[PDB]
Formats: C-alpha cells, sequence, structure tokens
C-alpha cells in the first residue's frame, strides 16, 4: 500500500472546529428572493454552470450570477459552505446571495462583481513589480483558506480576477474546493491539466493544501518566462513527462519510492531518463526583465515533486522576492 501523509501545517484545524463547520451535507441553505435579480448578459459557460452579469433591482448593484447545471446536492452545499466560511477573508470572492432560478429549478449563486482586466492584455503588460504584487495578493487568499481548513484545488489564471485599475484581486470558483482532513483520500481528477500537481498525476490520493502551491508555481513560471502554459502536456500522462524534463527523473523516482506509489505501467515506457534542468534555459531577451535570482529561488521552492517539501503560503510570503512589496504595503 502507499505510505500515508499529513499536511505539515494547519493539520487539525477542521478537527478543532465544531462539526457544522465542515460537515456540509447537514448545511441547510438560506434562499434569497430571486425577483431581486434581473439578468443583463451572459459572461461564460462551463460543464457545471452558466455565468451572467445581473443587476440587483433592490439597490441597483451590479452582481455576477452562477446558475448551476445538474450537480449533486452535497457538492452544491460544499461550495456554499466553503464560500460562507471564507467570507470577509483577504482576496476571496464574496458570495452575496443564493436563489432558486425558476427556469432551471436549480440554484444560482450571487457573487460580488469584479471589473476584470482582459487576461491577454494584462498578461502582456505586467511589470516584474506587478507580478510580485499580485502573487503576494494570491498568497494571502491561499494562506487564509488553508488556515481555515480549505484547499482550492483549481488555482489557475482564469480563477484569479484582477481589476488592475483598482489593484484589486479576487480568487474565484470554489466549486472544486474541499475541506482538509488528515488521512482522507481525495479524488485526483481535479484542476486543469497544466496546473495538476504530480500527486494527482501519479494517483496519490492523500494530498493536502500543498497541491495549491504547485499550481501557484505553474502560474508564476508562466508569468516570469512568458510561456503559457509552462508545462504543456498533451494528456495526463504526458503532463508528468513535461514536468520530468524540467525537474528531472531522479527526484521523481525518489518521490515514488518514498511514498511507495504504484506507478501506472504506461508511464515506464514514456518517462525515460531526464536530468534536472537549470532555470536559466527558459530565460530569453524578451522575458529577462521579469526574471531575478529572487524569482528563480522562489519558483524552485514551489515546484517540488514531494508535496511535503514545497513552501507553505506563509513561508512563500516571507521569501525575499516579496521584500519590496511587503515594505510598500506598510
Ligand atoms: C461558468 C464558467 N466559469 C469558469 C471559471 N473557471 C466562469 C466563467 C466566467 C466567469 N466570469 C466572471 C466575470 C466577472 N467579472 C467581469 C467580466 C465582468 N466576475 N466578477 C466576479 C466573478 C465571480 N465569481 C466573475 N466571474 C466566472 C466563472 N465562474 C466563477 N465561478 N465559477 C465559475
Amino acid at each position: 500500500g502507499p505510505v500515508p501523509s499529513r499536511a505539515r501545517v494547519y493539520t487539525d484545524v477542521n478537527t478543532h472546529r465544531p462539526r457544522e463547520y465542515w460537515d456540509y451535507e447537514s448545511h441547510v441553505v438560506e434562499w434569497g428572493n430571486q425577483d431581486d435579480y434581473q439578468l443583463v448578459r451572459k459572461l461564460g459557460r462551463g460543464k457545471y454552470s452558466e455565468v451572467f452579469e445581473a443587476i440587483n433591482i433592490t439597490n441597483n448593484e451590479k452582481v455576477v450570477v452562477k446558475i448551476l447545471k445538474p450537480v449533486k446536492k452535497k457538492k452544491i452545499k460544499r461550495e456554499i459552505k466553503i464560500l460562507e466560511n471564507l467570507r470577509g477573508g483577504p482576496n476571496i470572492i464574496t458570495l452575496a446571495d443564493i436563489v432558486k432560478d425558476p427556469v432551471s429549478r436549480t440554484p444560482a449563486l450571487v457573487f460580488e462583481h469584479v471589473n476584470n482586466t482582459d487576461f491577454k492584455q494584462l498578461y502582456q503588460t505586467l511589470t516584474d513589480y506587478d507580478i510580485r504584487f499580485y502573487m503576494y495578493e494570491i498568497l494571502k487568499a491561499l494562506d487564509y483558506c488553508h488556515s481555515m481548513g480549505i484547499m482550492h484545488r483549481d488555482v489557475k489564471p482564469h480563477n484569479v480576477m484582477i481589476d488592475h485599475e483598482h489593484r484589486k484581486l479576487r480568487l474565484i470558483d470554489w466549486g472544486l474546493a474541499e475541506f482538509y482532513h488528515p488521512g482522507q483520500e481525495y479524488n485526483v481528477r481535479v484542476a486543469s491539466r497544466y496546473f495538476k500537481g504530480p500527486e494527482l498525476l501519479v494517483d496519490y490520493q492523500m494530498y493536502d493544501y500543498s497541491l495549491d502551491m504547485w499550481s501557484l508555481g505553474c502560474m508564476l513560471a508562466s508569468m516570469i518566462f512568458r510561456k503559457e502554459p509552462f508545462f504543456h502536456g498533451h494528456d495526463n500522462y504526458d503532463q508528468l513527462v513535461r514536468i520530468a524534463k524540467v525537474l528531472g527523473t531522479e527526484d521523481l523516482y525518489d518521490y515514488i519510492d518514498k511514498y511507495n506509489i504504484e506507478l501506472d505501467p504506461r508511464f515506464n515506457d514514456i518517462l525515460g531518463r531526464h536530468s534536472r534542468k537549470r532555470w536559466e534555459r527558459f530565460v530569453h531577451s524578451e522575458n529577462q526583465h521579469l526574471v531575478s535570482p529572487e524569482a528563480l529561488d522562489f519558483l524552485d521552492k514551489l515546484l517540488r515533486y514531494d508535496h511535503q517539501s514545497r513552501l507553505t503560503a506563509r513561508e512563500a510570503m516571507e521569501h525575499p522576492y516579496f521584500y519590496t512589496v511587503v515594505k510598500d504595503q506598510a
């Protein structure tokens, strides 16, 4: 069998809370009035929902409405419970209301509106400083949610709303998030391919908050190297091959051995033998202004196969890459 694992931080936070904090199947939903909201226009479509801009006609406020497609009752309550537990936390989107849509007869979550700067434009005109600033802001959201016993499990650029004009960032889409419990085996079929931690790719189910720290490293690498996505896999197997061509195969096999992981035999014919590369090989004239010794040191400490050896959010926030941002924010 695989060797068990516990988070190194915030291990027992949910155990020390009353059961109703994390026992979301027992949550009863508070329904608002659906007639308070008039849809203005469609913003997005997905496997699990459609998202609209709306107006609250009661106070004339602009709002965002997520109308769910069919999803298990318990996962609806999971997303709602997590959003309520995290309300008022730094850089976490606020759930403002929940209503029963009369057309789909399904739940609609009502969120604060963020005036999102176009991802493409923003990602092309970010300064080194801007990246440090916004990474710092994401880390606050992750440290808060992790300290509150919650893993996001879907960190990636499109789940980070940034209003660049107001220097305002919100981490959104808590529909994959879960409560961390020591010893629990979780579904590995989470996160988008390019952001999946190695634990997910080798089917190690006893994972924790550190999953989010891998995803964050993937975002950071793409921003500083201007390479989107950084690990560009063709499928879930080839994703680990792409990681292995950068992090090397030696540390991968040490990871497999240490946790006694049974590797899908498909992998043996494709992983090969690969040295760990130096980061300088992704540095080019066009991205040089975004790369610093500090950034590379920071990145290196996020992107580890061994989930126990990655920086925590709080450690990350203490790294020299953020020394100028921390000083200015005081
Ligand atoms: C439906 C598919 N998903 C996939 C997510 N990976 C999806 C697609 C688009 C959107 N868009 C927006 C847009 C905006 N603001 C700007 C355009 C005016 N805001 N502001 C706040 C929120 C939220 N919460 C939001 N959302 C939001 C989501 N979304 C949010 N939460 N779950 C899904």
